[PDB]
């Protein structure tokens, strides 16, 4: 359950859970305000809005997305529509352990670093 | 397992079975060479390596990562070493149906025309 793969989450985040676990839940990690929601159906979805530095041309934005040994390892996109870069990873629900989702999101975030206080977000 | 995926990939592809599969295994569909490996264990890692549009901006081309309903969708990246672009989607091992990989490789080659059938061994 998604529900419950947030429950543990938070419980692990030291987070208050909140009394309705809303389809997409917001979790700030120091300056970082990420979001996380089942997409599609079996899947669980974290992204979160980088801030690129100027000078990264395409090459080196593009060489962060190389497939590599970790399979959490987050991949930077743009979106058109909002007109901003979208950093994401993405793990099966049916596969979890109980620091799958902890990991997802630390790995997110390193990720977001390379372009902790949490708050329920 | 590994050998066995392949193996019912290529009776699908109207492959010969090539006696020893190797690690890396090659693909051709239509004008798309395309490359297939476990990467890491328990992974099937599918990448091709496409032509780019030079006049794409670097907001384009990163247009093309952005997440969907479909986890077979290909990622744009770069290879630094060997200065090229890198097209490849991925998939658990331990969940394929008898249509898993097929489509994993109908998804490659759909993203490397989205960039810009026939099947033979390479």
């Amino acid at each position: 359950s998604f529900e419950q793969a947030i429950t543990q989450l938070f419980q692990q985040l030291s987070l208050s859970i909140p009394d309705t676990i809303e389809p997409v839940i917001g979790v700030k990690v120091g300056e970082f305000a990420c979001h996380i929601t089942e997409h599609p159906v079996g899947q669980i979805l974290m992204f979160t809005l980088p801030s690129l530095d100027n000078n990264d041309e395409k090459e080196t934005l593009l060489s962060h997305n190389i497939f590599s040994q970790d399979i959490l390892k987050p991949i930077l996109s743009w979106d058109e529509v909002g007109g901003h870069p979208v950093l994401w990873n993405r793990q099966p629900l049916n596969s979890l352990d109980n620091n799958s989702l902890y990991t997802q999101l630390e790995m997110l975030v390193q990720g977001a670093e390379r372009l902790r206080s949490f708050s329920h977000h």
